């Protein structure tokens, strides 16, 4: 992908998972989450959030977004997002640690969903209350690093 | 629809924000009428009818009709998790939110209408700290 100089985690931590996939069993798994902001040198210092996917038990399970700042625009629009692109990784913090606190009891209560496709997966965090599931976020990852 | 067959189960004035080509947003009472009822030609097909109207204007008018089978594609494109039958039961509790929400609130429910060539998508939507949260979306077309 892009080759981040200057390249910051800002967070790096496990996550529970509801892996869904066609044919497949859906299985709830701890998965690590890694996100890095960083200047693309070699495009003009564009700002690029990365968000890599990965099971410490499993070498080839692997999902990576990238989304630049131009790429932002659009996903502001199809996603309803109010802030601005330096402010939306601290959002996405925010929800990933609802999922990380959900507990079977609660109501509404917050569950991430990774579901795994063709050459692409959707990571969804959603918030189930009485008659529906609200999407909060929806991000499309792919294969690999 | 079969206007004979139908109970108006809500219809009364909602606060909406209209979004037109062109125009500046304008926050405006307009009616929500909604019924159920049955198709004239088939008695056993029940239908959701959504009719939108301004007080002022005897020309705005947006109406949408949903069938028990447009409910199944519409139910699983937008994550609805109960049946027909409980459908209009939710609209209505979002509408009542709208009505009851004040401009400080946080999060704020609102009802928006965007009006695209003169025909229109409406929706409600949760707005918090960072985004606007879709918890129905429906298009409508121009007049009754």
């Amino acid at each position: 992908g892009f080759d981040l100089s200057t390249a910051t985690t800002l967070f790096w931590r496990p996550v529970p998972v509801h892996v869904k996939q066609q044919d497949r069993e859906d299985v709830l798994e701890e998965l690590t989450f890694r996100i890095l902001t960083g200047v693309a040198k070699q495009n003009h210092n564009l700002r690029i959030l990365r968000i890599h996917i990965s099971s410490d038990s499993d070498l080839f399970f692997l999902h990576t977004l990238e989304v630049s700042e131009e790429d932002f625009q659009s996903l502001k629009n199809d996603q309803g997002i109010l802030v601005d692109f330096a402010s939306f990784p601290g959002k996405i913090i925010s929800l990933l640690e609802k999922c990380i606190l959900a507990q079977p009891g609660d109501s509404p209560r917050f569950q991430a969903v990774l579901t795994i496709r063709g050459g692409e997966s959707v990571f969804k965090i959603v918030e189930i209350n009485d008659w529906k599931q609200l999407p909060h976020i929806t991000l499309a990852f792919r294969p690999g690093n």
